[PDB]
């Protein structure tokens, strides 16, 4: 099923200590602090590391050498032990970075999958629970279920016959030299991971493949499974979590209602296991924390999806602020264009604080706005708050090269609920609270009746533990049925992201360019153009939203012809971008149908810019004409622009005809094709006056 | 674009007040209250049946014609405060309408009389706002109801004409308006007798909101079978669901397909019954449950899940009173004793002033005749009446079912172990918890400190529960087998997903039985003498394939000659269980091997398939082999004497329809088969 380096693989034997789990620098740290306790004196790195490898009765010995014959070291080993249980019990096993991403990966390659461990059934067990990493095995192999251990490859050959698979087509994980023997001699395609001691010379002869760490393996396995396709509406998001965390600089309508449903979906294996977002807005922030979710409402199919795994900061405050940078290895920066120059400062800072810090790999910067060379304006403003900052020409430059700043074009229309709106919705939620506090109390107590299976000492601790997690979970209950709604988004899924950074390889609701400016291009003409366009129409014919005049046969009929002359002309230009132009055209008209909230105004700011030769109307008319289109619709859009800018804008006639013949002058067009041109829209402009 | 009665429907527009709610009757109480103790004298009844569909400022103008503002604002404050408390009384089938008509494509719409802030108050507590793309208050109006200007503005903001709109109307007032907009109306009786000019308008007329969807059903197309990580759906109905025994089938199948439901809606509530106290208890103080399916490491988690005390009699009455289908997953052993509950549950039904669907999941030749024999008898026994009885029997559907999905039920062990792991993260939890919405953003003070309190004691509850993101509670192991297969009759079951209905349900048992659960039994039994604990290993052993493989070779060529008919599909059920078998390695070799002497009966899974064979001249050797490793298992593990086990092979082997000559023969094959196995 699963190629790797021109060899099947159907399964995988995967080591738990040193291989999966960092349990063996717990049990270096936990002989430390069990050594300052008892003895006084701590047990030498020196020593411990020595000790990698070798028997506990040699361990005791060489510990006799250096600490005097008396030295109590069943009594420190049993010390380290119970802090061992004692710390993984209630913060976790310490899983090694890239487990999940990895088992996630080969399952769903179809891999039957078992563990390999010298460890006892019962502790072994325990631990895959705790991590949480059970689930991915299909049976697990024990030290106490065979007649000889490691490096006999009895563990690992049995294992495999267990799976119903010869040991040749099971990858087999481990650290240790033992392990490593036991695994090549039974005859698997041995993958030797570097755990704290480099490995021998003998280990590097003998193993097939060798990584410095998981994440290295992690890198090498991408290369042998695919990148998931784009995501649909109403697919769920993973649900195993990596160690990544993610940043959303910007909490608001295109942030939260769009760019965090990418981020959840992340490569369709895992995701992130935090998503940091940022804002001002204090009723949005301590909400979302206190829901411990938010959720997107998609009107079209009334469909309202759980964005989990948030924490939303402040803006101002630097200690989170410097943590999203410090700790995000994909940033989003979602902000408005009057809004960069103050927080560029603060993104200096967060940069700053990650060059600074002891944050190794590269950052992926997404630049999310509506705007022609937006990157450019992020950048520009970021190199002066570097300088103004550090003072250090040098440092700062070495910022700007070492991440990686990509440019984006987003197609999804989204709103942000109204703070009156959230506190109506948070008014009637804890009503729901109340209501549902009011019937918790009426159950009462807890009980737990002849078992005949449980010994009485676990099960009376059996109710303790149910009693506890009724107490805390069962006001928690109403969430099962309760959505916190702060957006309203269309189901536009596809973001283009500018081909550089390896992090957005994977990234399934990403589509990657190698120059961003063909789909800008689009986005000009095709979207912005046509919005504006149409929203000069609806303006002039008194509507107050662009939505609102979709009612109007005219209005509509107008933008599905408008859109259609566009996409003729794009499709000669941009032949390799056809499936993204029927995509974009049918993905507007949706959004258009009811767009009430954002206003035309903002849509049609400056007609006399957007009217300029190169720019998203003219340029389309030109085409048009150059390759012998329909191009009614575009003139009369051409038209409703200048009329706009007379009668809205109080510009007068005479700038308008002044800035019109310049324009048509710079079209690469026929001396006879511009006069045509000109002589045909002048008409359209005096007539709309009446 | 929906084709309801040949009309093309393009839209649907619905009244509020007394169409979707029954908000109608509250107002008509509080009116009365409001001028009580303001006024002193009352409305009358003509007056408020008159003010049926009527804004506050309609209304106003209606009251000085006979004889209001101060009067209505203070009805309205009680209003939305009896809201508050017991929440909208939503008119039962409308979330089951709502999500049909959505997902059909239609622009939908309300056309309600109601102040804008009154409007949505309700539709956001009723969770009904998400429907909905625009809609038309009793406000931005000049002239309202029984003008038709409210009806045509909300129709041209859907942006179609008011004839390709269905407009939903309780009120003769508002029917009117509906009418004189040009639409396809629909009538829905609330709290007034439809009269003739009322009636003659209406296109089409039903006694309540749940009598429409059924019409409208017919119409909608039915969602075929759902794939294995294919979400629930998000809205909920009123409808309640039963599971009589919370088991490795009723709680780790039976919940997924009652989640799934038609794919429009899902039941408000599924009521699980089980004895067992820790899983009880377990679910009740999680909310949920997941299932996880091993072969892609997926837990599907299960909500709306109260699980109860099978000996609790209000708790099992609650369930058999108000549940639109009950599950019956329990073993033959437990079905004479739970046949009273039973009785007790469908005598209250009746006693209560729409049909149940009753799912008998047993793996037995003949499973129904059993229940609908214990059943009959323990009706009689407490009804004493024999007319009711024969009425209640013939009045319900009682279905025969085949569960092909192979589940496992987790250990208390287990369970505990996984509580005590998951209980220790809590503590830790509790700690980083360790111990004010500042900024006038666009909200008055008064506002921003009353949301302050909303969001301190909302964190306070919910901030506990932030760990079950990611915790799930782990108590079923089950194989990727979707499709449950049940006899026909219920008209409900037409409309579920995971449900395929069949005719000759008795010969797919039959096979069921023989092929399928005899042959999982008998390998069951080889692979625990031979020291396996696991199903999935166990098929990794050479002898333990090759012994499955020639006991299906020796059934299928029995029931070839009882059954010609299926003798085509034997070869695909046959590999369809292997493939099952091959990776169930977290299905263990003892919940398949369970009740080694029931399954060496007669008429069983085993023996029948040996005495069809002799009968025929038909090779049986591997299936004497498997009835040998039968009994050699249930003295061994269940250690349960080898007196019994010869005295219930003799009595067996004694019912089986052969010939004396044979019955001696396989007797004297078999004891001295057993002898073999142990010496
Ligand atoms: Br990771
Ligand atoms: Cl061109
Ligand atoms: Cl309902
Ligand atoms: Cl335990
Ligand atoms: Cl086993
Ligand atoms: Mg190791
Ligand atoms: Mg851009
Ligand atoms: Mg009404």
């Amino acid at each position: 099923v699963l190629i790797f380096h021109g060899k099947p693989v159907h399964g995988a034997i995967f080591d738990m200590d040193g291989t999966m789990f960092d349990t063996e620098r717990l049990r270096f740290q936990t002989l430390q602090q069990a050594s300052q306790e008892l003895i006084g004196q701590e047990f030498s790195h020196e020593y411990l590391m020595q000790c990698l490898g070798l028997s506990a009765t040699t361990a005791e010995k060489l510990a006799q050498r250096l600490y005097g014959v008396d030295v109590p070291y069943k009594e420190i080993r049993k010390r380290a032990d119970e802090m061992e249980l004692e710390h993984i019990r209630k913060h976790g096993v310490p899983i090694k970075k890239g487990l999940v991403q990895v088992l996630e990966r080969l399952r769903k390659s179809g891999l039957r999958m078992a563990v390999a461990t010298s460890s006892r059934r019962a502790i072994a067990e325990e631990y895959l629970i705790n991590a949480n990493v059970y689930k991915f095995f299909d049976v697990i192999t024990c030290g106490d279920e065979v007649e000889q251990g490691k490096p006999h490859p009895e563990i690992f050959l049995k294992a495999a016959s267990q799976l119903h698979l010869d040991a040749n087509q099971c990858l087999m994980f481990e650290d240790s030299e033992n392990g490593l023997t036991s695994a090549h001699t039974s005859k698997g395609l041995t993958i030797l991971l570097k755990d704290i001691k480099e490995p021998n010379d003998e280990m590097l002869e003998k193993a097939h493949f060798y990584y410095d760490q998981m994440y290295d393996f992690l890198t090498d396995l991408d290369q042998f499974i695919p990148v998931m396709d784009m995501p649909e509406m109403q697919e769920p998001f993973p649900q195993s979590l990596n160690q990544l965390t993610v940043g959303i600089h910007g909490f608001g309508a295109i942030g939260g209602g769009y760019i965090a449903q990418i981020l959840s979906h992340w490569d369709g294996y895992t995701k992130p296991k935090r998503i940091i977002a940022s804002t001002r807005n204090s009723l949005f922030r301590e909400a979302v924390n206190a829901f411990g979710t938010y959720s997107i409402r998609y009107g079209q199919f009334s469909y309202d999806e759980r964005i989990e795994n948030m924490s939303i900061v402040d803006s101002d405050n630097e200690q989170q602020m410097l943590e999203m940078y410090t700790h995000s290895s994909l940033i989003a920066l979602c902000l408005p264009e009057q809004a960069i120059e103050s927080e560029s400062k603060i993104i200096a800072k967060g940069l700053y604080a990650r060059f600074n810090s002891q944050c190794i790999e590269p950052l992926t910067f997404l630049i999310i706005l509506n705007k022609v060379g937006a990157k450019y304006l992020v950048m520009k403003h970021l190199k002066e708050a570097l300088l103004e900052l550090t003072n250090d020409e040098d440092v700062t430059e070495h910022i700007l090269k070492e991440h990686y700043f990509c440019d984006t074009v987003v197609n999804r229309m989204v709103s942000k609920l109204s703070n009156q709106n959230l506190y109506r919705q948070l008014r009637i939620k804890h009503n729901f609270l109340e209501q549902h506090l009011e019937d918790v109390e009426q159950e009462d107590q807890i009980e737990i009746e002849d078992c005949n299976k449980l010994t009485p000492d676990q099960l009376n601790q059996a109710s303790i533990y149910v009693d506890n997690m009724r107490r805390n979970f069962q006001p928690g209950h109403i969430l099962q049925s309760m959505d916190l709604i702060l957006f309203h988004s269309e189901t536009d899924m596809p973001i283009y992201v500018e081909k550089g950074s390896p992090l957005l390889e994977k990234l399934r609701q990403v589509v990657l360019v190698d120059q961003i400016t063909d789909i800008q291009l689009i986005k000009n003409r095709l979207w912005n153009g046509v919005h504006a366009m149409l929203a000069w129409y609806a303006s002039l014919m008194g509507y107050e939203s662009i939505g609102v005049a979709m009612g109007d046969h005219l209005v509509k009929a107008f933008a599905e012809n408008l859109i259609a002359e566009v996409k003729q002309g794009l499709a000669i230009v941009l032949p390799n971008y056809a499936k993204d132009l029927d995509r974009m055209s049918q993905s507007f008209l949706d959004s258009c149908e009811y767009a009430f909230k954002d206003p035309c105004q903002r849509v049609a700011r400056d007609p006399l810019r957007k009217l300029n030769h190169n720019e998203r109307v003219m340029a389309s008319i030109a085409v048009n004409i150059r390759h012998d289109l329909p191009y009614k619709n575009l003139l009369k859009g051409a038209a409703l622009g200048y009329a706009y800018a007379i009668q809205f804008l109080e510009i007068e006639e005479t700038k308008a005809v002044e800035h019109l013949q310049q324009q048509i002058q710079n079209l690469d067009l026929s001396t006879a094709q511009r006069r045509q041109l000109e002589a045909e829209l002048v008409q359209l402009i005096q007539y709309l006056f009446s």
